[PDB]
RNA sequence: AAUCUACUAUAGAAUGAAG
RNA sequence: GCUAAUCUACUAUAGAA
């Protein structure tokens, strides 16, 4: 039984800031120097696949800040979420003042959730007769070749497809597939994972959409900026096997928390899973 | 040795009329009554899968008519394109004033064209290093189980996934794939297909796009009305492997005739093939 | 039209192991 | 601004009085 932990925070800026890029680099910092869950220092550092954690950018207002100094009074937000084995529990509640090399800051907690993994199954059931909506809050980046045939994959190593800015079902739900068995300690999956997206955007039914391309940026070392392509907006699609639709629904109720498609762990791919009756 | 024939057409109706649903019907009637290229019934009446016909929509300012009456001056497109062995040479430029149930018309020629598919190979090379755009002129019916694992398809039988209003490339190039195969009398290609498509748009880039559902109708029967949700807009990408390229280049330069989807045969999934230097 | 890396690359994404 | 879809003699991943 591993567990989800999710945390809001206020972020505010004790005086004139200009944030980096990306924006979720302060608060990885403060976790990186220890200053605040110091017991995340592995999972940040981890380089291991879809691995569950997802530092946000910095909100203002209600939408994520999409990269321009910001002034000493603002309000900024901020989520994390996470699973870990460590023990974790009494260093969550952690805040406080501190200084980081983009400048002082004042960090107060907004809220704390904690989500058992098997108990979002049961929230799955209730919504097997409702239309499925992925909104992507963040800018998304879904690389095509998750659904390449795996026996392919040493083949069309040296081939750069980069992020598909036009996002099918079966590559949204595959993605949420693979960070949920790396959540849960299930490991070589990737042809379950090729099949079960290959299935669902065969058999799912696409609603609505509202999707553009978005660019994207992040940092630079050696000089060396970073720029990419993603995809942000909405979509709408209903999965007529009941089957695929209750393991679509739970990964994708992972993702909720988790974050989907790539660089989860720097605040890309923050979605919102809405729902609607018939 | 199959031949495309692409003839564009000017349609004035002789009187105040009013369209059937579809518009295409019109100019279908014509042939089914022997009226203009009689030699084309069989063609019509064909039931057969992918079958290389397609009768476009009505057919004004550039744009088809999205399916109340219209004025007895108006100046009326149509397009036809079709692939048969049969000598039909003599019969294409048919053309006069003719009755049909949905009134008087006058049919006049206004292009003729004669494409030698083994010939297309030679447009291929020409767009090796071009961005392709294309774009979806009259609604488009893909059905999404055309990337259905072709083992599976006796298994999901009763399943309705419909169209996809968010075409992947790989289904387009694949349904491309299936009317080429079927054009020149290569049969049963089902799993070569289906590779084809995952395979494409698990490498192909996605550029841009500017998509959009649309609902569409289309006729009664003894009625029941009928009515689809298809996809209109278009969209731009490129595909990183050279022979993967070339092979969708080529069956996109043979769609650009005879349409794209499902239901060409009464004006479905007409398309504009462009191209941008890289 | 879109990028760096010690190749986990279908990934990760500034190093405080501050001597 | 917006966002669910159909009849038929099964080639139905089709055709379309």
């Amino acid at each position: 039984m591993p567990l989800i932990f999710k945390i809001g925070y206020n972020v505010i800026p004790l005086q004139d800031v200009i944030l980096p890029t990306p924006s979720s680099k302060v608060l990885k910092y403060l976790i990186q120097s220890g200053k605040l869950i110091p017991s995340l220092k592995d999972l940040i550092t981890s380089r291991d696949k879809y691995k569950p954690i997802f530092i946000s950018h910095l909100g203002f207002n209600q939408r994520r800040i999409f990269q321009k100094t910001i002034t000493k009074g603002s309000r900024l937000s901020s989520i994390i979420a996470f699973s870990t084995q460590a023990n974790v529990l009494s260093e969550v509640a952690d805040e406080g003042i501190f200084e980081t090399v983009y400048g002082k800051f004042h960090i107060m907690i907004e809220s704390i959730e904690i989500v058992e993994v098997e108990k979002l199954k049961e929230e799955v059931e209730k919504h097997m007769n409702d239309n499925i909506r992925v909104r992507f809050v963040s800018p998304t980046l879904l690389s095509s070749k998750v659904l390449l045939p795996p026996s392919l994959s040493e083949r069309y190593k040296k081939i750069h497809a980069g992020y598909s800015t036009l996002p099918s079902v079966g590559l949204i739900v595959a993605y949420a597939y693979n960070v949920y068995c790396n959540l849960i300690g299930k490991k070589e999956v990737e042809v379950r994972a090729f099949k079960f997206g290959i299935l669902s955007n065969a058999l799912s039914r696409i609603i609505g959409y509202d999707l553009h391309p978005v660019t994207v940026a992040i940092g630079e070392s050696k000089g060396n900026l970073r720029k990419a392509r993603g995809v942000m907006g909405w979509i709408e699609f209903d999965i007529p096997d009941e089957r695929l639709k209750r393991r679509a629904l739970n990964y994708l109720l992972t993702s909720s928390y988790l974050g989907i498609g790539r660089s989860r762990g720097i605040g890309f791919g923050e979605i919102r899973l809405e729902f609607r009756k018939i």
